[PDB]
Order: structure tokens, then sequence, then C-alpha cells
RNA sequence: UGGGGCUCGCUGGGGAUACUGCGGGCCUUGGGACCGGGAGAGGCCGGGGGUACCCCCGGGGUAGGGGUGAAAUCCUAUAAUCCCG
């Protein structure tokens, strides 16, 4: 780590929004580094719940840690 | 018996001159024509920019994705989707 002056980091979060699935994907402000990728069909077992809001909160909570 | 009409498509002579024909002359209401201002996804030609989709290459990043009412065939593990260049 080369000295940080601000002591705050920023991660732009791309949100790709389908009626077949939801994808949440937060990267660094450049976009050149992928910390974490989590979708709505690892959370669940079935295709119907692949989208919805409830996958699209839980997917966006695992990343967030 | 006497009078009329008859396809009724023909002809000769005289007469009228609105209309029509023809001939001549004359005029701008129609038409055409010109000049100047003017809008438009009219046509053609040359020039040039950006969107998004796809594709290909490098990096980053893992367990999926695709698809449906459910599914399967099919995409992806020499790495897909995704994100960055």
């Amino acid at each position: 780590q080369v000295n940080i002056k601000k002591k705050e980091k920023w991660g732009i979060a791309h949100i790709y929004s389908s009626f077949n699935n939801t994808i949440i994907h937060i990267t660094d402000i450049t976009g050149a580094e992928t910390i974490s990728r989590w979708s709505g069909g690892m959370v669940v077992k079935a295709d119907r719940d692949e989208p919805s809001p409830y996958a699209a909160m839980l997917a966006a909570r695992r990343a967030a840690e």
C-alpha cells in the first residue's frame, strides 16, 4: 500500500437487470479490478426465483461483505 | 270511296345567319411562360460521426449461464456470463 490521503474507497457497482436473472457486480472506480461477482442463481435452487427481488437483495448482500 | 301517315335513308331551287362547322381578324379570364423572396424525410453523387449488436485480442474475475408455464436440446471449465482496456 502506497500512502492513502482520503481514507475512504469507492467502488462503482454495475447492476445488470434482467427479467430472467439479476446480476450485481461491484468493481473499483477505474473498473480494472474485479473484487466480487454474485448473481441471483447461486443463492437459490430454481429458475423461477433466479430473478425476483429476494435473490436481488441476497446476491447484493454477499458481495457487500 | 275520300283524307292522313308510313323505312321514310335520296335530289333541285329560293331564304334566314342565333347556334354549330369552316375561313379571316381581333383580346386576355384558361393554359403556358419570367423575376424575386421561401419551406421541406423529393432524387442522385461525394464527404463525414456516433449508438447499439456481433466478432477477435489482453487483463480482471469463478460455477454458471441459456431457455420455460414447467422443461429439454443447447452456451460455459484451456474459463462462459459478467467487468475493464
